[PDB]
């Protein structure tokens, strides 16, 4: 190692400095996903479907994931409307083994995976933890909202490493930064904070071959009146967000617009984390 | 409902504002634990034993936890030296059922639990996760360093609510705030970040009856050249000692911190600042 | 008052909930700045010129600011190459009165201001503050890197409120989140942290009519061995380029981020994670 | 430098590792300030007076600071009640020169300064900044709540460096971490965030000879009804704090209880930063 500056972070970067990529000089071209393959978990639901069609509008082939609501006709919609390749995949993400089979199948079907969005999740709906006596709801949150994200990350990182390139986007939540009120959600808040800092941890470990980032959305239209009303009162923009207001953040992170961005948390929460 | 200011955080608080506690006018007496019962998990280990003995020095009865290394001699030493009640308990904290049995037996042996430190944990020692085929290592750390902490918290919070008083201290890590280098520890970093935010979430939920805070230690005193890089990145230029943590745990456990809840206390030699 | 949900953050918002904006259904059109006027301070410099040209490429009219290095040729180049309106303005932003004169003249020359980037700044280059007898260096950085940013913000916020629309982007620094080493930069770090929190404070105050976000760049490409340590501590292993920032500034300036306010966007190669 | 591990943070630490101090083995003795000299700015007001008498109860000599409310009889109270040496000092902290004269006078009067609390400050009381047209209130906040803290820090650090030991405690605010509502306070929020991160910056620079930390209190009893009521609703403990609830944090940081703690922000806010 004499005559080499080795990294304190990850010596697999090789002799420092690493060199910068080549980038289109037109900013609008940086956001293109033409020729890239995207994989979006939870793209049966509101947020995931939104980023999936946003990625298709950017020119990416898109693998769609579902569990209990088959979304083949969504994949058909992307092919019919944007001319891109798409397909739907069924997978219980709580199961590490199904996740690995699905991602391997996608690699074969599309040839590679350039972008991965780990987005599928479930909420905690049971009020304060102290009145919830068995640990099954806690475990169900940890299993999918944290362990499931890691199974997807661990599996696709080996694809990114083999090819030397990739962008992983994790859907976290403002619940990883703050505590939601009045609906108390300790298990979900803890899983999401794990997700945000797993993002930073994987950004360091994957540095030689991929970028890892995360979006922390606020309340997204996607509920008792008096509760929503307190949400609106505590959010500086004064309203809930729309799923279409998130896709710009996911496309920014997925594309060459963010080649120096890794380990970042993009809060898209109407300012809720500020007060 | 009408004629009452209701909390937006937690309606169990009752009509606002809540009542300030009665505190001694001498700052030194605020740190006393006389008449209080403390339970410290992982107190057969370095940090947990230092905290357990410090609580005994502050006057607390101390319940000692161990798993593989029996700590009954540690319990006798607190009894012999400080004249407090102490007993050691064997428990695998990754087992929920076993956690609930131990805490309940402790309530009966001491009468109550006033201070709880969720401290037992294991590190990640396999390097970059991308080369660990099997998920047992990931799951071993989540179950003990996250699920295990929740098992103790859920269980002792019931005691705190029954008595209307209590202080939970969670041992997190600077690994919950930063990413350690060059030893890559993704699973551990993630579990400790969940611990830190679990601290804040439970502070809100438990606020009518208990405080919840956490301590995030840095490196507390295995290849030379790796430490060398730790020292180079630590503003104070050295690793910490177990005795440099006990003031933090005593502050959070005692009446010195009655307005402090949901806080993360960094004791890391400044490592999180660069 | 009765029959209206009033905000706890800012009653200027009116009865809640507020109305979502109308957005294009194609994600790519959300990033367009066609029909919008952008003002970028410090746009004779590296980062600011890259952002100014990117906004022109997105279709915006661009007002260019300079102090000591005239940038009229930069304004002609945006006009010549992208067919947008552009003019360069001379201003010492540490002078409040001079800031207000420039922004007002810009409103008249372009009709309005839709996007503002507060970007001009100077670094600290004297090493450890303990050896700097005189306070002019501390004051020089506070006045330009903090007070100057506020002078522009206070002034352009009036335009945004009059028009009911606008996006302010503040150039902060990873120095607002961490402490740079080994070059010790206390005054600069403090001013950038104030900038980052000024971003959040103004997002709340301006929420009825404008968004306020900030970008925190890392090292963007002076002794070899110091960079060497920068590279060793940066997860990506290299310094950034100015072109790797423009996507962040375009995202925050455009309709792509209509639910994003008070956010700090780190573009630092991961430096804030270790 | 061959044969020496030099710090990446501050090479004035000398060859690494630095060694740990010697510490009493009884935790209660770590909190003692016997034989130490403390200097507390803003100790005419609520918070500063509280930590001053707490420091005196710990056995420290205490220099008391005032500007418009002479507090000599407070210094007399500390001497008469605790047998400690105390004195009052008049100083406009916005003026860098008066600050340096006062601290030099205290060094001569007491012999040294072991602990410094930079606590004096003023609030912003003028609502949203956009309706405040001259910059004088902004400047008055920056001048005292940020520049004044630095003048005190810069001056006492040279005392700490000369003697190789010291503890600086800065009174920040939860306003350095969050945005206060409904009373809008941009200038104060910005000054306080500067204070919190100046703490971290000085912790790195002063590492070879002092520790630097900061306390961020919430709302402390020390105001229109409807406004306070919204504060109470947003604070998890459900009430404002008392000044006596802060002194434990200041004594922890000032004493040998925290010899491995530097660059830390201790939030004492009833949990307000969590929701
Ligand atoms: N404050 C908050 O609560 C915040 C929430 N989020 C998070 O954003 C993510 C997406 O949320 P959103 O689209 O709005 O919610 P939706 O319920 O609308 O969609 C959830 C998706 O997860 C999928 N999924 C559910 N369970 C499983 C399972 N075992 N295995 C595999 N996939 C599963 C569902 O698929 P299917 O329907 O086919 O079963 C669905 O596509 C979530 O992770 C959410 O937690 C982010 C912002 C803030
Ligand atoms: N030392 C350091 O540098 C750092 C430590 N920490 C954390 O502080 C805590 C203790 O650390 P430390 O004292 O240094 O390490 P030690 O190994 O010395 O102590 C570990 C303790 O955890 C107990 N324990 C381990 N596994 C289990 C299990 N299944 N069930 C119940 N108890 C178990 C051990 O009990 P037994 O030995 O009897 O089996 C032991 O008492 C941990 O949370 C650690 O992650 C955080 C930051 C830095
Ligand atoms: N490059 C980096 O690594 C980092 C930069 N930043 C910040 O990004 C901003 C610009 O940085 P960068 O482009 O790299 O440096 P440059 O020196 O290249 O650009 C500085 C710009 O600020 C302008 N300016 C300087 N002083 C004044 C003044 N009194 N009044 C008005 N304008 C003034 C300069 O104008 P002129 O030349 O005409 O006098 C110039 O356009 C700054 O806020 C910087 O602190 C943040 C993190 C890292
Ligand atoms: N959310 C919030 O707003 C928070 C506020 N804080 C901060 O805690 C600190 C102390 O607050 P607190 O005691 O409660 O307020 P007080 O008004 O009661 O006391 C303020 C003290 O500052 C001194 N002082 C005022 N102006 C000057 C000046 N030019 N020069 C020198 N000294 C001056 C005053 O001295 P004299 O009376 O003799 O003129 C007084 O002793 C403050 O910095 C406050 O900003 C911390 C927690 C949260």
């Amino acid at each position: 190692s004499m005559g080499e500056i080795e990294s304190y972070c990850n010596k697999e970067l090789g002799p420092l400095p690493t060199k910068a990529p080549t980038l289109s000089k037109n900013v609008l071209d940086l956001f293109s996903l033409k020729g890239k393959v995207a994989s979006v978990t939870g793209s049966s639901g509101g947020i995931g479907w939104a980023v999936a069609e946003a990625y298709a509008q950017a020119g990416a082939d898109v693998a769609i994931w579902y569990n209990s609501h088959p979304a083949d006709e969504k994949a058909e919609h992307l092919q019919k409307t944007y001319g891109v390749r798409s397909k739907a995949y069924k997978c219980n993400i709580s199961d590490p083994k199904s996740v690995e089979e699905t991602i391997s199948q996608q690699e074969k079907d599309f040839g590679t995976i350039d972008v991965f969005v780990a987005n599928a999740g479930v909420p905690w709906t049971e009020g304060p933890e102290i009145n919830v006596d068995n640990y099954d709801s806690w475990n169900k949150i940890i299993n999918l909202d944290l362990n499931g994200v890691y199974y997807c990350a661990h599996t696709v990182g080996k694809i990114f490493k083999k090819n030397g390139k990739g962008s992983l986007v994790i859907t976290s939540s403002m619940s990883g930064t703050i505590v939601n009120v009045p609906q108390l959600q300790a298990a979900y808040n803890a899983a999401k904070a794990a997700c945000t800092h797993l993002t930073k941890s994987l950004a360091v470990e994957w540095a030689p071959f991929a970028r890892v980032n995360c979006v922390s959305p606020g309340y997204i239209a996607t509920v008792e009146k008096d509760m929503k009303a307190k949400w609106w009162q505590l959010t500086p923009l004064g309203r809930e967000g729309l799923a279409q207001e998130l896709v710009g953040a996911y496309l920014y992170l997925a594309s060459n617009a963010s080649t120096y961005t890794t380990g970042a948390n993009l809060a898209v929460d109407g300012g809720y984390t500020c007060p």
